């Protein structure tokens, strides 16, 4: 839990650093935002593969065996994450935009808490550092988009900073649903990957960003 709360904390702090950077920019070209959003997606796609799905299968394979039942648990968990996020998809229009940002961060918060529930830092940290590396440009992104739709930059940062609070919260949620029983871990692993692939598939020069984020994550998986 503590390793997970500190993991979400690093995620909050990193969102803050990117949000505070918007104080100076205030506005960027569309392409640069699209670059940053391809980069952040790229991270998420690769981390839900190399940090959740493939470690979940191994987690599953030792609890239940090398057979297809272990892959069945993680894939079923993964499908339930998609349905979860699909279900969650439901000028007084700022609020509707920030719920999106809040819903985006719910998987990333759980992912951190799920990756730590067994303590294996060879799963918690590559993922957590992967999530926090991409919260800088996303924090930045959230703040600029909030400003682009009409808030003063100070409010925009403020809301963007507050938005990162979903990562400490969601890390708690993730440690919870992954600790009740031994299958919960690989299921939860598939679930967070499922949730996270959704928002990437549903939320969205950008493929330069995407490759970057995907090559970067692979680099992180090797080294951490």
């Amino acid at each position: 839990v503590g390793y997970a709360v500190l993991g979400g904390a690093a995620g909050f702090a990193a969102t803050a650093l990117g949000a505070l950077m918007a104080l100076g920019l205030r506005a960027i070209s569309a392409r640069t935002q699209d670059a940053m959003l391809g980069f952040a997606a790229g991270m998420m796609l690769a981390a839900s593969a190399f940090s959740l799905i493939l470690p979940g299968l191994d987690a599953a394979g030792t609890i239940v065996g090398p057979g297809p039942a272990a892959a069945a648990v993680v894939a079923l968990g993964l499908g339930l994450g998609v349905l979860l996020m699909l279900g969650l998809d439901y000028v007084n229009r700022v609020w509707l935009f920030v719920l999106t940002i809040i819903l985006h961060n719910l998987p990333e918060g759980m992912a951190i808490g799920v990756s730590f529930a067994t303590g294996d830092l060879r799963i918690g940290l590559p993922l957590t550092s992967a999530i926090a590396i991409q919260d800088v440009p996303e924090g930045l992104a959230v703040a600029l988009a909030l400003r682009a739709v009409g808030l003063p930059i100070g409010r925009a940062v403020l809301v963007a900073v507050a938005s990162g609070l979903m990562e400490p919260l969601g890390a708690l949620v993730g440690v919870g649903i992954s600790s009740g029983f031994a299958l919960a871990y690989p299921i939860s692993m598939g679930l967070a990957a499922g949730a996270m692939i959704f928002v990437v598939s549903h939320e969205v020069t950008a493929t330069v960003g995407l490759m970057a984020g995907f090559a970067l994550m692979m680099f992180l998986d090797t080294a951490l």
